[PDB]
């Protein structure tokens, strides 16, 4: 089952819209649906809540670290609550997705994700854990990828992103009361039939 679910991003208002805080969308919309307000607290580097999520008790993160040294917020939070790394899911980004698609994955490597791949690291180098991938497009090359990471998508883009999301949610509700199988069954066929 998931313990923790984590939403990857770059902290204050500088980046708030931008694609790179894609996983942190995800967490705040299933904290805004409970009710349940994120607060940092420097312990974890990042802003934690505590909710029910299928009836069963999950842990949210957003790290306030900046994204290449996010895994010294997940490893403090797994460490202190004792978490394994298959009980963690964390939420990001995806470039080789396009937006209002969104996939689950567990392991791999972190595809040139720097926010996964300093994860994995501090997690003692195991990416053995899961992974809600968020579609945002590609640009075409690895020169333009910086500015559009950093970059606010257009509002048509903006709004199937959000449809996933919002799907994603649902989805990652229904791993808890039916299982995984089921809940990727359904997730994977958004805007595939």
């Amino acid at each position: 089952t998931i313990k923790l679910i984590v939403g990857l991003a770059n902290p204050g208002a500088e980046y708030a819209a931008t694609r790179h805080n894609a996983g942190a969308w995800f967490v705040d919309l299933l904290a805004e649906r409970l009710r349940a307000p994120l607060r940092e607290e420097a312990k974890f580097f990042g802003y934690t809540s505590r909710v029910t999520l299928g009836g069963e008790d999950v842990r949210l993160l957003v790290p306030t670290t900046f994204m290449n040294l996010s895994g010294k917020a997940v490893a403090a939070m797994a460490s202190f609550f004792r978490i394994n790394p298959d009980e963690i899911l964390v939420a990001h980004d995806e470039l080789d997705l396009p937006p209002g698609v969104a996939k689950f994955k567990l392991g791999g490597g972190h595809g040139g994700h720097n926010g996964l791949k300093d994860i994995i690291s501090k997690l003692g180098n195991n990416p053995n854990f899961h992974r809600l991938r968020i579609g945002i497009g590609h640009p075409g090359d690895k020169n333009k990828v910086v500015g559009f990471v950093l970059g606010k998508p257009p509002v048509s883009e903006q709004k199937l992103i959000d449809e996933a999301i919002d799907e994603a949610a649902r989805c990652t509700e229904m791993w808890f009361t039916d299982g995984l199988t089921k809940a990727t069954n359904r997730l994977h066929a958004f805007k595939a039939q």
